[PDB]
C-alpha cells in the first residue's frame, strides 16, 4: 500500500489529464520509455455523465462501473496497461467511489442510463438504499457532515454497506487484473477511514503476468487536502496509504514567486509541515489547483508562468523528500473548458512538433526539455544524500546530490557570478537545464569542474531559464 511497484531505476509520474487510452500506450513506447519515467496516473476510467459543453469535471460524476469513456472502452485500456508495462511505465488509476451523479446526468459515456434524481443507477445496480440520507455540506468544520453529507449535489454513497464494499473491490480488483499497479482514490476526505481499511485490505495481489514481484499489493495514494490547523487531518489516513501532500504545492509556489525567500529550503521536509517521505505523493501543481480555487489557490504555480514553473519543478525532481508527480495538462482560458475536440465531443489527439514538443491544444510538460532532464537526473544519484548546501542569504541556492549530480538556482533580482563547490569529479558537464549531451558536445551551455570540485556557475536574473543542473551521466 505504501510501495510504488516502480521499475527498476525510474522515477516520476506523469498525469496525462484528458488523454485517451490509444494515445497513451505510444507515448509510453516513444517518449516516455525511453527517457526514464515510472508511472502514469490516467482520468477515471469508468463510465461518466454527459454534461453540456462536455466540462472536464463531468469524469468525476460516475454514471456506472464499466470501462466506457471518452478515452476509450475497455479493450483499448487493457492493451494500453500492457503495452506501457512492457517499456517499464506503472499505471495508476484515478477511482471515484465517494459518489455518483448528480442531477441532470441521465446519460452515461458508453450507453448506459440513470436517474440521480431517484438514485437509480442501472449500471452498478445502484439504488437508493445504497446511499447517505440526502443532506448538504455547509460547515465543513463537522468531520462527521463531511463524510456523510452530499458534496456539491454529488449522491453521497454509503461505504459502510457491504453491497457497496463488494461493487467498489470488485471493481479495483478487475483493474489489478488488467495489469494496474495502484490507485489515486479521489475525494478521500470525505469517506471514513474505516470504511476504506476494509475495501484496501480485500484488494487482491498485483498481476505478476505483468512484471509484478509476488506478493505485491497496490499503491494507495489518498487525495487528503490538509492546509494544517484543520478539522480533518491527514494523520487518519496516512496508515492506510500514501496522501497527497498539499502544502508542497502551495508552499513551493510561494517560495519561487517570490513571496518566500529559496535560502529556507534548507531544511525542506517534514520540517515544512510535510508528512512522512514514505507517505508523500508531491507535485507543483494538479488538476484542481492549476485553475484556482484549489487547495493553494492563486499561489500555485502552473504552466502559465513558465520560468519559474520550471524552477519548482526542477528543485522537486531533485529534491531527495516524497515521489514526484509531474503534470500533463491542455491549454485552457476557462476552468470549465474541457480537452481539445475535433468537433464538440471527440477528444482531439495531441502532435509533435520536431522539438518533441506539443500541439494542437496540449502543453505536454513532461515533454519540456527543463522537465524530462531532471528526471534523468533525479534516476542518475539514487538515494545520495544533499551536500554542499551554499546560499547568499536571499534567493540564490545550490546544493549536491551526493558526488553524483549538483544544481543551482538564482531567483533574486540580479545575476549569479560565483564559484561553487559542485562535489563531482573533475571534468566537463552539459548543462542539463539548456540542452543535452549529443556524442561528445553540448547543446546548450557548459560547465566545468575542476580538481577541487569547484566550478564557475553563472545564471543570469533576466535569463529565460533560472536553473543550472549538472550530473555524472551526462558527462563530456
Ligand atoms: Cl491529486
Ligand atoms: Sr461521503
Ligand atoms: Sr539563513
Amino acid at each position: 500500500q505504501f510501495d510504488t511497484n516502480y521499475a527498476s531505476g525510474r522515477s516520476g509520474m506523469v498525469h496525462l489529464f484528458e488523454w485517451k487510452w490509444d494515445d497513451i500506450a505510444a507515448e509510453c513506447e516513444n517518449f516516455l520509455g525511453p527517457n526514464g519515467y515510472a508511472g502514469v496516473q490516467v482520468s477515471p476510467v469508468n463510465e461518466n455523465a454527459v454534461k453540456d459543453s462536455r466540462p472536464w469535471w463531468e469524469r468525476y460524476q460516475p454514471i456506472s462501473y464499466k470501462l466506457e469513456t471518452r478515452s476509450g472502452n475497455e479493450e483499448q485500456f487493457a492493451s494500453m496497461v500492457k503495452r506501457c508495462n512492457a517499456v517499464g511505465v506503472r499505471t495508476y488509476v484515478d477511482v471515484v467511489f465517494n459518489h455518483m451523479a448528480a442531477d441532470g446526468g441521465t446519460y452515461g459515456t458508453g450507453g448506459s442510463t440513470a436517474s440521480p434524481s431517484s438514485k437509480s443507477y442501472p449500471g452498478v445496480p445502484y439504488s437508493s438504499l445504497d446511499f447517505n440520507p440526502t443532506c448538504a455540506i455547509s460547515n465543513y468544520n463537522d468531520a462527521n457532515e463531511v463524510r456523510n453529507c452530499e458534496l456539491v449535489g454529488l449522491r453521497d454513497l454509503n461505504q459502510g454497506n457491504s453491497y457497496v464494499q463488494d461493487k467498489v473491490v470488485e471493481f479495483l480488483d478487475h483493474l489489478i487484473d488488467l495489469g494496474v499497479a495502484g490507485f489515486r482514490v479521489d475525494a478521500a476526505k470525505h469517506m471514513w477511514p474505516a470504511d476504506l481499511a476494509v475495501i484496501y485490505g480485500r484488494l487482491k495481489n498485483l498481476n505478476t503476468d505483468h512484471g509484478f514481484a509476488s506478493g505485491s499489493k497496490a499503491y494507495i495514494v489518498q487525495e487528503v487536502i490538509d492546509m494544517g490547523g484543520e478539522a480533518i487531518s491527514k494523520s487518519e489516513y496516512t496508515g492506510l496509504g500514501a496522501i497527497t501532500e498539499f502544502r508542497h504545492s502551495d508552499s513551493i509556489g510561494k517560495v519561487f514567486r517570490g513571496k518566500d525567500q529559496l535560502q529556507y529550503l534548507t531544511n525542506w521536509g517534514t520540517a515544512w509541515g510535510f508528512a512522512a517521505s514514505d507517505r508523500s505523493l508531491v507535485f507543483v501543481d494538479n488538476h484542481d489547483n492549476q485553475r484556482g480555487h484549489g487547495a493553494g489557490g492563486a499561489d500555485v504555480l502552473t504552466y502559465k508562468v513558465p520560468k519559474q514553473y520550471k524552477m519548482a519543478s526542477a528543485f522537486m525532481l531533485a529534491h531527495p523528500f516524497g515521489t514526484p508527480r509531474v503534470m500533463s495538462s491542455f491549454s485552457f482560458t476557462d476552468t470549465d473548458q474541457g480537452p481539445p475536440t475535433t468537433d464538440g465531443h471527440n477528444i482531439a489527439s495531441p502532435i509533435f512538433n520536431s522539438d518533441n514538443s506539443c500541439s494542437g491544444g496540449w502543453v505536454c510538460e513532461h515533454r519540456w526539455r527543463q522537465i524530462y532532464n531532471m528526471v534523468a537526473f533525479r534516476n542518475a544519484v539514487g538515494s545520495d544524500e544533499i551536500q554542499n548546501w551554499w546560499d547568499n542569504g536571499s534567493n540564490q541556492i545550490s546544493f549536491s546530490r551526493g558526488s553524483r549530480g549538483f544544481v543551482a538556482f538564482n531567483n533574486d533580482n540580479y545575476d549569479l557570478n560565483s564559484s561553487l563547490q559542485t562535489g563531482l569529479p573533475a571534468g566537463t558537464y552539459c548543462d542539463v537545464i539548456s540542452g543535452s549531451k549529443s556524442g561528445s558536445s553540448c547543446t546548450g551551455k557548459t560547465v566545468t569542474v575542476g580538481s577541487d570540485g569547484r566550478a564557475s556557475i553563472n545564471i543570469g536574473s533576466s535569463e529565460d531559464d533560472g536553473v543550472l543542473a549538472i550530473h555524472v551521466n551526462a558527462k563530456l
